[PDB]
């Protein structure tokens, strides 16, 4: 079997993309964030405190046919960026872009942080790291993918985010037509339950390639680039008028700079960045310091390669007996 589903931007900003997902019987659709930094697959719900709602979608499992309780279990999930979110869970059939899995854990909020209620377009996550990361107790459930896994003709799914603009979610198959050149494949290691790889190196606009190691995650559930402060300070120099600003929170640039590129490394092969990737906007509201797409992750414990620089590439998530990422450019 395989499926392919749509993934759209959020906001003009590319700040999350979200894919529509069909729940029960019949079928409920949510556009939820998939999530290749997380496990769980965690829905507002009926269930939700209704102060903590504002505008989502909610799964009902009292009017789907096939959903049950998975009698005793709960869950409770904390995010890098400090949200949150809590409940129990049913099990239930879950389709994504034409590919079934039925008895799918479905875990239903009960509470959610602020950030998620204030964001009226995320109905909930799709996670899509190793299921070892799941926070189902005191059973662990399985992901999405791991639940599709062996049906599928082949066991992978490939993100392919646009840049403003929608993408394609695939999963069982690899399509030959929505890259250019060849996929470049590495290593990943899945001892923190992430897709986790090394990165070769990287180049700063038309500057010349600093070889080195630079170990971090794949993860379409994080907005922006973060990498080592090294890195993040040679790039933001080339930009005249950039600071980093403990007041906003990061970087800042001036919102009348042209941004330079940035190339990363996947072995041999090269991902170019454009400078434009780079730009989250105003501050705040007509303001013209501008937030940088390239942050430090001094203190997150991890680099991460998230959405900035996964939209430009196809990207594979090859979940074969040993894991492996694919990147191409497109």
């Amino acid at each position: 079997s395989t499926g392919s589903a749509t993934t759209t931007p959020i906001d003009s900003l590319d700040d999350a993309y979200i894919t529509p997902v069909q729940i029960g019987t019949p079928a409920q659709t949510l556009n939820l964030d998939f999530d290749t930094g997380s496990s769980d697959l965690w829905v507002f719900s009926s269930e939700t405190t209704a102060s903590e709602v504002d505008g989502q979608t909610i799964y009902t499992p009292s009017k789907s046919t096939t959903a049950k309780l998975l009698s005793g279990a709960t869950w409770s999930i904390s995010y890098g960026d400090g949200s949150s979110s809590s409940g129990d869970v049913y099990t239930d059939t879950v389709s994504v872009g034409g590919l079934t899995v039925t008895g799918q854990a479905v875990e239903s909020a009960k509470k959610v942080s602020s950030s998620f209620t204030e964001d009226s377009t995320i109905d909930g996550l799709l996670g899509l790291a190793f299921s070892t990361l799941n926070t189902v107790s005191p059973t662990q459930q399985k992901t999405f993918f791991d639940n599709a896994k062996a049906s599928l003709d082949s066991p992978v799914f490939t993100a392919d985010l646009g840049y403003h603009a929608p993408g394609t979610y695939n999963f069982g198959f690899i399509d030959t037509t929505a890259y250019t050149g060849s996929i470049t494949y590495t290593a990943v290691s899945t001892k923190q339950g992430f897709w986790e790889w090394t990165s070769t190196g990287y180049a700063v606009g038309s500057g010349t390639f600093k070889s080195t190691s630079i170990d971090g995650i794949a993860d379409t559930g994080t907005t922006l680039l973060y990498l080592p402060a090294t890195v993040v300070s040679a790039y933001w120099a080339q930009v005249s008028g950039a600071k980093s600003s403990s007041s906003v929170g990061g970087y800042v640039f001036p919102c009348s700079a042209t941004l330079p590129s940035f190339t990363f490394g996947v072995g041999s092969a090269r991902i170019v960045i454009p400078g434009d990737y780079i730009d989250f906007g105003p501050i705040s509201t007509g303001s013209s310091s501008c937030f940088g797409g390239i942050q430090s992750s001094a203190g997150i414990g991890i680099n991460i390669f998230g959405d900035v620089a996964l939209k430009a590439a196809f990207v594979v998530f090859n979940g074969a007996t040993t894991p492996t990422l694919g990147f191409a450019s497109k």
